[PDB]
């Protein structure tokens, strides 16, 4: 095969920030190389952490700039979207003072206006954060059908003049034309293997090399309503929570990928919990279990039980446990909402309790 590497540049965008980081590296300054994304970012399905695309991109920094000391920050969580991204950014990413940030959610986000709005939220938050990090957008692709959410994420790239590289216009063209058999690079047509992770990294480092061998724009108003830029996770540390059957999980979290932590568990019908959550948007995080059967809960917003949403922890997929996030209220009134979660169905043979991870309250941050 030969990849057309130039087809990787989905957007050139403004290189001011990224070149400024390269200049700091040349000056021997310590730099923080971060990655925020889904399963591919975390490192699925590499044989070792060191062979995932993120670590490859990190080694590119090390090798190209030996005079600088680089820190690797992998904030990937499998089976999660930019909606979770924007809520966890502060804890998992911005609190480690990133200088380079790759955002990788283009095969986790659906290509819908909802995720254009959450992705914008995420992008605005990260770009205007304290360390003013260089942001590169990375668009993976589904190798079964050539799909991604790049239509929605691209619009945001061009809006903020962010660089963006895509595997949809580099790797997938090779695969669809027969020049690459799928199983050489991915066992399941989504997650790269060792070869695939090296290939994905190579499309990124091509761009990075191009930048090296070669002041930032006005900050635009948001393209969308942008009502997720301020996303607050309410977990088992929040006061204002009153448990009625739900008990807080006090167990220690090994890393961010140990994602059923800092929340609450319940086992008995009628077990409930109430939260005060401020925002115009309300979303809820819970476990969908591969181990069946499991409880079913409903979530009620502002006492409106007639229009409650079913949270079924009986996963209908078989790959593993999912950290689900459902949007329950969107573009409501911005205020403190009452949120209740209660178990509506249980089974004598339930293999796991219901795990409520978080409830997220979201609203816009004012543009100036
Ligand atoms: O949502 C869009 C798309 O998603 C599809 O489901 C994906 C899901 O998005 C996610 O990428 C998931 O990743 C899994 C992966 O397949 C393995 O199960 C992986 O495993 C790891 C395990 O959890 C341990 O950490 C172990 O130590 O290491 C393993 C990796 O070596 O876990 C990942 C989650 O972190 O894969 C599924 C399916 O591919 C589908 O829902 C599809 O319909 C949809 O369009």
């Amino acid at each position: 095969y030969q990849i057309k590497y130039e087809n990787g540049i989905a957007n050139r965008g403004c290189l001011y920030r990224l070149k400024k980081v390269m200049d700091r590296a040349k000056a021997g300054e310590a730099l923080n190389i971060a990655f925020l994304g889904g399963s591919i970012t975390q490192g699925s399905l590499s044989s070792k952490p060191e062979l995932c695309y993120a670590y490859h991109v990190y080694e590119w920094w090390k090798k190209t700039f030996p005079q600088a000391d680089f820190t690797y920050i992998n904030a990937g969580i499998g089976g999660t979207t930019s909606q979770f991204g924007v809520a966890r950014a502060e804890a998992d990413l911005l609190s480690k003072e990133p200088d380079f940030v790759i955002i990788e959610f283009s095969v986790n986000d659906d290509s819908t206006e909802h995720f254009m709005e959450t992705y914008e939220g995420l992008v605005r938050k990260v770009y205007t954060s304290k360390t003013k990090p260089a942001v590169l957008l990375v668009h993976n692709v589904f190798y079964n059908n050539g799909a991604n959410a790049q239509l929605m994420h691209g619009r945001i790239a061009r809006h903020y003049n962010l660089p963006a590289v895509s595997m949809q216009s580099t790797i997938y063209p090779e695969v669809v034309a027969g020049r690459i058999e799928n199983r050489e690079i991915t066992p399941d047509d989504l997650h790269p293997n060792d070869a695939g992770h090296a290939l994905v990294a190579s499309v990124i480092t091509y761009f990075l090399d191009k930048v090296k061998t070669e002041s930032e724009p006005d900050y635009p108003a948001p393209l969308t309503k942008n009502t997720y830029e301020k996303s607050i996770r309410h977990q088992n540390s929040d006061e204002n929570v009153v448990c009625h059957g739900f008990v807080a999980d006090t167990s220690a979290q090994r890393d961010i990928t140990d994602c059923f932590k800092h929340g609450w568990t319940a086992s008995k019908k009628g077990d409930s919990i109430t939260l005060d959550v401020e925002g115009c948007n309300i979303s809820v995080q819970y476990r969908k279990s591969v181990k069946l059967p499991a409880p079913v809960a409903e979530i009620i917003v502002d006492g409106d039980a007639e229009h409650a949403v079913r949270l079924d922890a009986n996963f209908d997929e078989t790959w593993g446990d999912k950290l689900e996030l459902d949007t329950i209220l969107e573009h409501g009134e911005n205020k403190v909402h009452k949120v209740e979660v209660r178990l509506t169905e249980t089974h004598e043979n339930d293999a796991v309790p219901f795990y409520l991870v978080s409830v997220i309250g979201s609203s816009e941050k004012a543009h100036h």
